[PDB]
């Protein structure tokens, strides 16, 4: 059985790059995809398909991409439990044109390991239960805001206002109903994110022992 | 103005504190006026003189203007206290340019009402004993910086990853540090700032009562 | 039309004593009972009546009456409506031993003032659309709870093992699910409760104005 | 030279038992004193000698033993630095009458990993920058009291009101002030503390891979 770490924390705490540095620290950039021992999956792959009435908002620009709705819980959920018994499966890739599916799938070989990491990782209760640990990536909100709008203006062309105006409108007062009181099933809490280097080996060589058990 | 009533506020840069104090003078009228019953006083007008060491600190950008070491803590008292006791007083006029008061100094007679309005007026007990209603204008931290960033672009002309580097070094530390431990002080907490018109209506309504 | 005033926080907060306070200091405790300009009502007299199986769960000390499945807020909201329109009202009576309302109800008279104070009072959109005015008398939960073993000890038949074992398993999550997001709702914060004189006597001489 | 891990968090975050936990599954509890690879040190044993001035205000139950003034940095510091040597140290024992140390000593024989252990473990630079990893054991400040209460009314045996007068007067304002401002220098932070068996077993292991 494949042992399952989720893993939360709110937009550009660093929950990405953490399990990003796990994953080369263990030298898994070095292995073939069909070969890897430790995989990441990403929520934000699990988006909803939506329906008629959530694309007029979406247009509109006035659907809640952080809001638990605008998440696939059921296909998270059936998914993860196909990993957990052992089977090969495929992740979404997701269009925002038309708010739907690609053909394109991702396909992910059974692994000894999987980091499970998003924004509300730990918002259901029966994928928490899933999860043999659970890592919250614990940084200020001023800090991270900082952090997204360097992101966003830099490898993105996105205006600041508008970055601005969909922080304060959306993410900020999704984050404070739904992710931050999920920090309280975390069995560890990382601060600041993926230059908490003494955090990280500590992940790592958990991973490591895992792997020769 | 025989004894005046000496409101402290204060709260995080960006938190509403001055534009919250600016809307209760307006709602008084005590905007356009000779014989002022409320002023506005803030603690941004007795920051220190530097020392050239220092003034050569602040043109690099490493010199920390919301520490408390920056403000005139004995000047601050000296001038509260003269207002307490119904006394004329001169308010500095501090010159950013050479980093030092001009010779222009402004008459501050006794008002029936003081706001005096900083990040750090609760931060010293003697003066915090001055006021008689302490006040603290609570916003969001991420709100805070949103409003900071925006200003700074917009009004101030400033590079966006030199006003993050310095919040994140400088303004955030020295906020935690210093300034959101005094917010036990306050007597009353005003969420959000300028746009609370109930809370705002709450200070002008108690402020008149003691007008009359 | 009566002047509604929302009043939250979580128990031991001190909004009931904040409520007493502010009536006592406004004479209204010399005022008879047909002429009470200013009235309290409690969240509390609006428990549900329960089910059978809430009726269990409460019996054997599985029912958390800080949920927001315990308040009736129907009647809640009828009520406060009722009282806008300057009708008289009745407030029922709670029986913890039947968990139903005794035939016995309270009268209220048309007030100027409503002061509606309870954990859960800005929970409902509906209901916390019906408040001129939202304070929520905040105090930290570790203050809040000394307060609790205290009262609890003394006033109840209560030992530690139980207050600490319902404060855990009950008061502090429901307080932090429910309660406590509600808290950005007020237009107001009174940190610690009814020995906050100043933020007291700002209330009062806010009700004081509008009863002239 | 030896791995020293700082553990910090306020009183009955469970700080203490983690330690202890961490050190029985690693079966240190068997292996004999003069052969023990990874030992317990706590901040709690280096309280200062009092001076008579300190001595007085601790007889009329005025001094803050949860101050960082209460705590022989200079010792722990020498101490620690002696162990990172190889040297075998002394620790002191405490006498809380004549507020110094007793004729005994504890000897500790130089181990691999030593846990130091207590409130202010991070509050000093120089001590801090020994530690090669800074765990902060965070529990909620309501289930803190929880546990100290019930600790301390037997443990000690003392009175209800005491215990709650010296947490609100002392202890509380100690955390919030000095203790609370280092959980930013953990790299770890492990929530509720002994019953967290993931951080424990997560620890136990890190500590096991570095003895072999
Ligand atoms: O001042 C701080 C940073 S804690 C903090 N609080 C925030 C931020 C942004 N919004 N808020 C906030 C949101 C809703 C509220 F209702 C209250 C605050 C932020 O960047 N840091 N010290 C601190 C750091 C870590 C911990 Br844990 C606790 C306090
Ligand atoms: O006590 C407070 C704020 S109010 C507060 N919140 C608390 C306490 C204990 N747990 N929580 C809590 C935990 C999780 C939640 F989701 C919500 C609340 C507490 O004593 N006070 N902090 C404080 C006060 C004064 C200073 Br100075 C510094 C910090």
């Amino acid at each position: 059985e494949p042992f399952l770490i989720g893993v939360s924390g709110g937009t550009a705490s660093g929950k990405s790059s953490v399990c990003a540095k796990i994953v080369q620290l263990l030298g898994q950039n070095e292995v073939d995809y069909r070969q890897k021992q430790v995989v990441i999956l990403s929520q934000d792959s699990f988006y909803r398909v939506l329906t008629s009435e959530q694309k007029a908002k979406a247009l509109k620009g006035q659907f809640n991409f952080d809001h638990p709705d605008a998440f696939d819980n059921e296909l998270i959920l059936k998914t993860l439990k196909e990993i957990t018994e052992g089977k090969t499966v495929q992740i979404p890739v997701y269009d925002f044109v038309s708010h739907s599916r690609k053909e394109e799938t991702v396909t992910v070989y059974p692994a000894d390991v999987v980091l499970f990491e998003g924004i509300l990782a730990f918002y259901s209760q029966e994928v928490r239960d899933l999860f043999q640990m659970k890592l919250f990536v614990d940084t200020d909100a001023d800090t991270r805001l900082s952090r997204r709008v360097l992101r966003d203006i830099s490898e993105r062309g996105r205006d600041l206002e508008q970055i601005l105006s969909q922080y304060i409108t959306f993410v900020k007062p999704a984050f404070e109903e739904f992710c931050l009181p999920t920090k309280k099933y975390a069995d560890v809490i990382i601060p600041r994110g993926a230059d908490n280097l003494v955090a990280i080996n500590l992940i790592v060589q958990h991973i490591q022992d895992i792997l020769n058990g």
